């Protein structure tokens, strides 16, 4: 593991460098297309890109699990959601997957510790039945936690060489705001009600209720803000957890990384705390409607490329964004130049 | 021409009523996918759509033209730029076709008055060589303004005819962004500083003059805000006539149609001041750069969903906006329903 986060490669500069000049060719004034010129000398610093700006294949993977804190009745969505999601997610209905097809991207759904029988079709990197209560206790084990890390990195980078270029990420797991909300107030030092938000239409009655949960949570594990992996195996999720490692994957692979919502950002957090040499290589989608996404945003400091008011997860946002990408990468690739056209800015 | 804006034909609240109980049945929390869902029922009430959010063909229609207003140094970019990147239109080296390519529409490009011999291959539709200096006198005729409006209209509306379903517009003419800025100072009321922008990266020490020339061409043409033609015919352009001109069309056809930058917004406002009914036909593509884009938003009441810091217009930001609506058709068509996984949510 310290390997693993030892070998993450920083960006080329060089392949920055002549990206950027190329760029500066274009038939356009310069700086024209902004955003889009930005990403792309991104992407072009991106080791497992070839020194261009460029997409292969591409991938979301949905990390699901359940989580014990659902007792403490901070979701009104019942917890067999998440099993029954997971399922739909096999046969292609969902949000994300709709998304995704839309986008040409694949689909990976990873069980990592849902409360219900195996699902055929689905990744088995099962950790436990939901994780631990984090109102009364720690989520899991920091040992769980590693392991976990571990094997969802290896999994990544394993699909790099299949020929996966462009990775999103997504959860799945009634109940994740809370633990996400508990995530950002620890290494953001926000208070709880800040970043506390309404979830999957949680109403405004049960709030209170909700804070208070986050509080606990934090009160009697007492995480270390400076130490992620006790972050995450204390007040986190086995969804959290394995999102952090798609993220700690992908660096480690080299490549790019697009992020979702609210719960993204909370497992960005703790995987730049991780390792700040993840940060390049991630890529905001969206600017989700959950209540401490600006928060958590400004910790990341990151501005999204969508505004959709989106809130439901799953990676949804993530496949939103990817003709985004493709859009930087053909501009780069398909524009004419103004020398060529003998056209001469100042 | 009176004929065509008393038969714009209003939304089909029967369609809508109908979308939104179906997407509220869809696998996902109520209003979880927000601004996504609006979109749909936002098609839903097109009447050329057919009741239900969908996307046949595309088209990117690219008004050109040049300026008289370019003599009194307004612009860095050479004159001749216009008629050559209009024939780079043509060999789909430019940044629209490029964008438009990715995401599978046709471009249209229409020579409205460009100041240049004619270019094959260009729809021809040309009211002369350049609009007349409105910082001395009126950029044209009200008949030559209403003559062109009818045009491109007609020319538009045909195309629905072709299959076309979704339209997206733009504009290429050097110094354009000043005429726009008149037209947004005079419908919002607000002083030139105040939406006066860089344009093609003008330089900062430039500007002064810019306004002065802004303030100049209303002093002296004293347009009427609450005549959209004649502002248009007095302090605008060709191209910020054949832009409204699409949309009068489109909105004539029932169908949708997305805006790119500050000039569209320019346009925007024209033809919301011309025919309200044309409001709902119009979708927001993103964000642009120019300082003068709040201000016009506001006034248009619009929230673009793309935030990409672009400035380069021809419609490319249009075009990036595409497979947002894509989106929300496939998410109206293929997501499955709670009903059907036994899913009950409060
Ligand atoms: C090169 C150049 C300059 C100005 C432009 N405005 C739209 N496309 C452009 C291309
Ligand atoms: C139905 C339902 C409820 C909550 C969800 N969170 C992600 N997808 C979801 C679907």
């Amino acid at each position: 593991l310290h390997a693993l986060l030892r070998d993450i490669p920083a960006p080329d500069a060089e392949a920055m460098a002549r990206t950027q000049q190329h760029i500066d060719g274009l038939l356009k004034p310069p700086g024209s297309l902004g955003r889009l010129e930005t990403l792309a000398v991104q992407l072009a610093g991106m080791p497992g890109l070839n020194g261009t700006p460029q997409v292969g294949e591409k991938a979301v993977l949905v990390m699901c699990a359940d989580h014990g804190v659902w007792d403490e009745g901070v979701a009104v969505s019942p917890k067999i959601v998440t099993a029954i999601q997971a399922a739909n997610m096999t046969r292609g209905t969902t949000g994300v997957c709709v998304l995704a097809a839309q986008a040409g991207a694949k689909v990976h759904v990873i069980d990592v510790g849902i409360d219900a029988e195996p699902i055929p079709g689905v990744v088995n990197m099962r950790v436990a039945r939901g994780c631990g209560n984090i109102a009364v206790g720690p989520a899991m084990s920091r040992l769980q936690a590693e392991a976990l890390l571990l094997e969802v990195s290896r999994y990544t980078c394993d699909l790099a060489q299949r020929g996966v270029t462009l990775f999103g990420v997504g959860e799945l797991g009634m109940a994740n705001t809370t633990p996400a909300a508990a995530m950002v107030s620890v290494f953001t030092g926000s208070d709880a009600k800040e970043v506390v938000g309404i979830g999957a239409n949680l109403p405004p009655s049960r709030i209170d209720n909700k804070v208070d949960v986050v509080r606990r949570a934090i009160a009697i594990n007492q995480p270390n803000p400076r130490d992620g992996i006790d972050v995450l195996s204390k007040v986190g999720g086995f969804d959290l957890v394995g999102m952090t490692g798609v993220m700690l994957g992908a660096a480690r692979c080299g490549l790019p990384v697009l992020l979702d919502g609210f719960l993204s950002y909370s497992a960005a957090l703790a995987a730049c705390q991780i390792a700040p040499a993840v940060r390049p290589y991630l890529i905001p989608s969206h600017f989700s409607a959950e209540k401490g996404a600006r928060i958590a945003l400004a910790h990341l400091s990151m501005e999204p490329y969508l505004h959709m008011a989106m809130r439901l997860g799953e990676g949804s946002g993530a496949a939103l964004a990817m003709p985004i990408v493709e859009a930087a990468c053909a501009m780069f690739h398909n524009m004419g130049e103004l020398a060529a056209s003998n056209i001469v800015l100042p």
